[PDB]
C-alpha cells in the first residue's frame, strides 16, 4: 500500500472492456486499445464483487501495487492497466494465457509425449517433450530469481499458479498474497515463509512438471503423520518422466536446512546446463537417425 499509484500510467476506462465469461475473481475480456497498438485485445480480469469487504478493497488493491512495483518480466504475469477511479468497480487487468494453468495442461498431452524427437517429425505434432519439462522448469526458475531480487516472496509456488500461453512462454502468478503439500517443513511447524521455503516449493513444482500434471504425494493423508514424515526426512519418490539430475535437483530443493537448499539463482544456472545437455543429446538422437 505503501507504493503509490500513477494513474496516468495506469487507468484504463471501463467502456474499454467487454466482460466475457469468468475463469475463477478472474474473468475473460476484451480491451480496446489497452496498449499501444491501439487494437483489440483478450485479457484476464480480476474485479470485486458487489459490496465486498473493504478489507477485499486494499487486499486486490495491494495485489494491483504489487505487480506496478515488481515490474515487468517475461515470466511473470503481465500487468496491462486497471479501473480504479470511482464509477464503477474496482479491476485489475493482465494479459491472458490461453492454455491455462501448466498442471492441468500437462495432464491433458499424457498420450502425447516423447522424450525427444526423430524424423519423421510429424509423428508428433505438437508433442510434449524433455526439452519442454525443462524449459518451463528454466521459466519458473527465472521468474523466481526475478520475483527473489525484489524481495518478493511468492508463497504458494505451484503448477496451478503458472499460466501457459502461446509458444511455450509460462508465467508466474498469484504471488504474495491442501496447499501442506508444497509448504516447507519450517512453514509448516514454524509458519515461517522464505525465498528458501519458495524453492521447497519449486521442488513439488519440479516434481508435478515431471510427473505430468499428477498430484503430489500420492495416496497419502494429509495428517500428523504426514508431517512428522517431512520432518523425519521423507521424501517423494522420482515422478514417471523425471531424469536422474531433475529429481536430485529436487532432492536439494526439498533439503531440510533452509540454508542448504540451492538459489533461484543456482537454479537457473543448473536448469540452463541441462537444458543445454538435453539440447545436445537431442542433436545427436537426430542426426543418426
Ligand atoms: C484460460 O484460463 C485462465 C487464463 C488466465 N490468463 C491470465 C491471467 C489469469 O488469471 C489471473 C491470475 C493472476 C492475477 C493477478 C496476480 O497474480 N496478483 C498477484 C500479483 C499479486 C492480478 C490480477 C489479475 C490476475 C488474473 C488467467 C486465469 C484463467 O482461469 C483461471
Amino acid at each position: 500500500e505503501r507504493l503509490p499509484y500513477d494513474a496516468s500510467k495506469w487507468e484504463f476506462p471501463r467502456d474499454r472492456l467487454k466482460l466475457g465469461k469468468p475463469l475463477g475473481q478472474v474473468i475473460e475480456a476484451d480491451a480496446f486499445g489497452i496498449d499501444k497498438t491501439a487494437t483489440c485485445r483478450t485479457v484476464a480480469v480480476k474485479m470485486l464483487k458487489e459490496g465486498a469487504t473493504h478489507s477485499e478493497h486494499r487486499a486486490l488493491m495491494s495485489e494491483l501495487k504489487i505487480l506496478i512495483h515488481i515490474g515487468h518480466h517475461l515470466n511473470v504475469v503481465n500487468l496491462l492497466g486497471a479501473c480504479t477511479k470511482p464509477g464503477g468497480p474496482l479491476m485489475v487487468i493482465t494479459e491472458f494465457c490461453k492454455f491455462g494453468n501448466l498442471s492441468t495442461y500437462l495432464r491433458s498431452k499424457r498420450n502425447e509425449f516423447v522424450p525427444y524427437k526423430v524424423a519423421p517429425e510429424d509423428l508428433y505434432k505438437d508433442f510434449l517433450t524433455l526439452e519442454h519439462l525443462i524449459c518451463y522448469s528454466f521459466q519458473v526458475a527465472k521468474g523466481m530469481e526475478f520475483l527473489a531480487s525484489r524481495k518478493c516472496i511468492h508463497r504458494d509456488l505451484a503448477a496451478r499458479n503458472i499460466l501457459l500461453s502461446e509458444k511455450n512462454v509460462v508465467k508466474i502468478c498469484d504471488f504474495g498474497l491442501l496447499p501442506l503439500k508444497w509448504m516447507a517443513p519450517e512453514t509448516i511447524f514454524d509458519r515461517v515463509y522464505t525465498i528458501q521455503s519458495d524453492v521447497w516449493s519449486f521442488g513439488v513444482l519440479l516434481w508435478e512438471i515431471f510427473s505430468l500434471g499428477a498430484s503430489p504425494y500420492p495416496g497419502v493423508k494429509i495428517d500428523e503423520e504426514f508431517c512428522r514424515r517431512l520432518k523425519e526426512g521423507t521424501r517423494m519418490r522420482a515422478p514417471d518422466y523425471t531424469t536422474p539430475e531433475m529429481y536430485q535437483t529436487m532432492l536439494d530443493c526439498w533439503h531440510g536446512e533452509p540454508s542448504q537448499r540451492p538459489t533461484f539463482s543456482e537454479l537457473v544456472e543448473h536448469l540452463g546446463n541441462l537444458l543445454q545437455a538435453n539440447a545436445q543429446q537431442d542433436r545427436h538422437h537426430h542426426h543418426h537417425h
